[PDB]
């Protein structure tokens, strides 16, 4: 609250107005700072005694020089930067896709922060999330963004000379659109969440796409194409039999370039379909290939010679790539910053090594995106290091200066995933969502549970985590959340092995205890839990899809419940005996079997909660 | 009672004594014998009467017509010629609910005083196979032993056991196991891999288990799979022709029969290039095709289909059904309606066995024994092939008329629609339908729907009070008319107040309203558990717990965001501010604004809450 009075010149009025917006995020110190653009560098930083020459060769590289600067005053007087980026362009993908639609406040807040970290791109994953005009079922109940919400987060980046790329779907992975049950929409569909390719009616909704995305103005689009096996397989198979199904997406990708290049747009997309580089049908790949830039994604190898080899091979085909890596935050509430800097520095090593010169960092938010936004921030700061100085010496202290939170201390934000005896070099494990969803009475998940070591481990977290929480500032929540959700696991992970323990052995005290006070308790956690989960989940996103949240919560509490009822059933003796506890359990998945932990990846919430069906006929 | 009879083996002496529960027979002496001269008759006067049956379950519909008629008259005249040589009805027991055996037991007594002779279980992976631990798994699969008990109490009356089973598709619930016993035997979606040596080591298994059972006759299923060869099938081997596929698959499926020395009948899809033809007219000698139709309102568009069985082969059953699988009421008034027309095509074609399916679609919430007077109507037809003794009959089997039971579907007869458009039910989707996002409003007609729900719950509340040991299913849907009454347009209610302003309205319907429909769906939750628990396992109730939790968490939901609109903290509640879609364009052109809504997960949310 002490104002600044740091003095710059060579600023356009842009600029300086850029600076008082971050003037929130960092602190400048009373210095002079001669601003100028040069091709020198992409940052340098030249000074001492109160006087600083700051160079920057793209605009938006402004703003991780001022923290940059801000930083090194801390330590020193005289400065000596210098640095050049590896990447061309640097990006973040949000997913807003999987049920959380990034609100427009938090949208800026994000820009603000990748601002300050290098990144010269902002981007959102939107596969039915916006709006075109005549197709009122694409979005619906949604959240999906106006033409005019994406003009001003758009506009919001411009400000800070960052650039908006949209990630769309053109053929698969549609599924909450093509659900609706009326002829508009079903006309268009294939099978699953495909729609029908060499349909006229899908290329009208194509063309719509593109309409709503030519009124912003960027003219760069993500038009997916990633993975899809059953096209060519429903509905298309009864209608026309049996394609070479390469020659089916060629067909189609030609059809989606024609109406991008009607609207000014280049194209990126997921490299899949052209990893098969009948004679023809090669010939039609390249051709296609040569009009887009294509996109190897890859978030798990662990060594920069696994990278190396797809590199190699793409390159055998196009130079025209981009790679994106992974911001973990799509296995449930808990991230994974931990995994993520472990991959991101061998991935760096390669993407280097092969003169990649972009790279996307992606933050899907699989089954339902129960992760916080802001979850990952260290994951991206990570990145923009590895960039701009292909080291991460100055990782904490830029963090710092960022945010409030050293990254060590932000990093604590992974705990429930963090189990003392996994490798860190194994990705999906994920028991902050597997032992917060499992059921009490059949606890599917629970060969998987260690309690010796899981219990004491998520009872730490919940008080590191509360520390942590009193001095993260404006992301205190995050924290907070994870603290309750800690508190929570400490005492479920293992419930209901002790309730079989306790029946078991006739301890009908013990199933008391569990019934009247364990329980009950349980459920006020959780109570708790979800409205953390709820005051997070409202500031970062759109109420839609906080929806779904709610039902498997509410259900939770009701299986909870019958827990407790039916262990009073038979304590009361009108049962002989607890049906559900007479089963066995069974490992939940052999995926992990081969090693030596028990913990295990299982990120469907229908799969978790119960072993009955629930979305099937 | 103290009836006295002659001419009884021990057989039929226990079992009329176990019926004795359900009929009560007057005192007057019967003498009874077998006799191939009708499938019953029943002749005498003054309290001396003459009993005969041509095949024994038969003795059993013939006790229950014998009291029903001597409640008006001394002299008795009966003849019945039953049209059918098999009657069954088949329990969906794969849908989360899995009829516990004592309720089978009852079924079993029910089903031999209305003349079945059959008693089926659909079975998909609930059904357990030794070495094939997650077949079944956390399901209440049954064990060898129950099925053994289960046709052991029907053989008791003289009733057969067929069990339903899958050999091919529809196993969803097993194959989701992320472990590579079960992987490696995947096609794709809820279909096993044609061709893999460990899928046919399963199905051996399969029938492993059911050899156990003196039955030897079987359902091996095998009804559409839109997928089969498209999946791991189609990246291992190419494409094939999919109707050679199935013809490959069905002869080893067979030869297995064969070796353990069952009958299959299956669903008949698969039979509607020479190679091909030549491979289906083989198999198609081996087996008995079931032409399934639960929805046509005309004898001709069922003959239509006999004509086209008939091209293929003669050793064909027909499959009709009991509507008990559109959420939680039954519509045995639609199931009336087209077994009328059913049975006159299955006369007019010669089918010698009928099968009344009982599927509990998308989670098994209607009750097993909502539909008793769908299987009585089945019964009289055959038997009869009119309804005259309908009601009287159902009276003697049940303590209530056919009428008063029949009002168990109120929740789906709404008063616009027709009699004869199916799966239209608003039991479900206004129970489970959202507050803040109410997806299916448009389907609503408050002006017609509130009156009809609120006037059923009064209706069934006092039928209930005569229905003795079924008073249960109609204390649930008393309750469950009582909540749709007002929940039918509470979220258009709201809607309208946030429109208007009208924050007075808005702070009733968040703390009156509200609460007191959470508690009213505690109360649902309640009596369903108790029907549950009373005719099921426990198994499966669990996804009924989580669908019920969610829904009363989202009650809580429209609560909160109105008490923080309503305290200032909030400009817009922006989940209204969204404008109502039709939720399918199914029933459009028709005259009323109902519809067929019958996912769950579509139904409470536009969100994704399955999908990755
Ligand atoms: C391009 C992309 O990432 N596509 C999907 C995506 N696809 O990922 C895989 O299929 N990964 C994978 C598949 C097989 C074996 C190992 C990893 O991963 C993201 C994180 O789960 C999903 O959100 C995306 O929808
Ligand atoms: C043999 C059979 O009835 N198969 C399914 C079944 N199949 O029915 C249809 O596919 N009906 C249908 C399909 C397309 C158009 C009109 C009716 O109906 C039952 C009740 O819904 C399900 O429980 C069964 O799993
Ligand atoms: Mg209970
Ligand atoms: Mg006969």
């Amino acid at each position: 609250s002490m104002a600044s009075m740091v003095r710059f010149t060579g600023l356009s009025l842009k600029q300086t107005q850029a600076i008082e917006v971050l003037k929130g995020h960092i602190s400048l110190p009373d210095v002079e700072v001669a601003v100028t653009q040069s091709d020198q560098a992409s940052i340098s930083i030249e000074g001492e005694e109160g006087h600083y020459q700051l160079t920057y060769r793209k605009p938006h590289q402004l703003y991780r020089a001022l923290s940059l600067l801000v930083t090194v005053l801390a330590e020193a007087d005289k400065v000596e930067i210098e640095e050049q980026a590896a990447y061309e362009d640097l990006a973040y993908m949000v997913d807003c896709s999987r049920n959380a639609v990034l609100n427009v406040a938090s949208a800026k807040q994000m820009i603000e922060i990748l601002a300050l970290m290098g990144y010269s791109t902002f981007e959102l994953y939107m596969e039915d999330t916006y709006q075109i005009e005549g197709q009122p079922y694409f979005g619906y109940f949604r959240g999906a963004y106006s033409a005019e919400e994406l003009q001003e987060i758009e506009a919001y980046a411009q400000q800070f000379d960052v650039t908006f790329v949209p990630c769309i779907q053109t053929l698969a992975h549609l599924s909450a659109f093509v659900k609706w049950g009326v002829k508009e929409v079903q006309e268009l569909r294939d099978v699953e969440d495909i729609l029908l390719i060499g349909e006229e009616k899908v290329y009208d909704l194509i063309d719509g796409m593109f309409a709503t995305l030519s009124k912003l103005k960027t003219r760069k689009v993500n038009i997916g194409m990633d993975e899809a096996h059953l096209v060519g397989l429903g509905r298309y198979l009864i209608l026309n039999g049996v394609v070479d199904r390469s020659l089916l997406m060629c067909q189609h990708l030609e059809r989606v370039l024609d109406i991008a290049d009607k609207y000014g747009f280049h194209c990126q997309m997921w490299s899949d379909m052209f990893f098969k580089l009948p004679e023809e049908t090669r010939v039609y790949l390249d051709r296609l290939k040569d009009r887009v830039t294509l996109v190897y994604w890859d978030y798990y190898q662990d060594s920069e010679e696994k990278y190396n080899r797809n590199f190699r091979n793409h390159h055998k085909i196009s130079h025209d790539l981009a790679f994106a890596g992974g911001a973990w935050k799509w296995i449930g509430f808990t991230p994974h910053n931990h995994f993520s800097r472990l991959v991101a520095i061998e991935a760096n090593k390669a993407c280097r090594a092969n003169q990649i010169k972009e790279v996307i960092v992606t933050g899907w938010g699989d089954n339902g995106g129960e992760t916080a936004q802001f979850s990952i921030l260290p994951s991206l700061q990570i990145w923009a290091e590895l960039s701009y100085r292909n080291d991460l010496d100055g990782l904490s202290a830029h963090f710092k200066t960022n945010t409030g939170l050293t990254v060590e201390d932000f990093m604590q934000i992974d705990l429930a995933n963090l189990l003392p005896d996994l490798p860190g070099n194994l990705s999906g494990i994920n028991p902050n969502r597997y032992v917060f969803y499992q059921d009490i009475l059949c606890p599917i998940l629970d060969q998987h549970m260690t309690p010796e070591q899981d219990k004491p481990h998520f009872a730490q977290a919940a008080e590191t985590l509360a520390n942590i929480k009193e001095k993260a500032g404006n992301y205190a929540y995050l924290f907070e959340t994870q603290a309750q959700l800690n508190a929570i696991l400490s005492s479920k992970v293992d419930v209901g092995r002790r309730i079989r323990q306790a029946y078991q052995a006739d301890d009908k005290e013990s199933l008391q205890q569990i019934a009247r006070q364990e329980l009950p308790e349980l459920r006020s956690q959780i109570e708790d839990f979800h409205a953390l989960f709820s005051h997070q989940w409202l500031k970062e996103n759109k109420v839609f899809g906080l929806d779904t949240v709610d039902i498997r919560m509410g259900g939770l509490l009701q299986r909870i419940k019958r827990a407790e009822s039916r262990i009073e059933v038979y304590l009361a003796g009108q049962l002989d005996r607890i049906d559900e506890l007479e089963v066995e359990i069974l490992p939940f998945t052999d995926f992990y079997a081969d090693k030596d932990f028990a913990a295990t990846t299982a990120n469907q919430w229908h799969t978790i909660a119960t072993a009955s069906t629930i979305y099937t006929t």
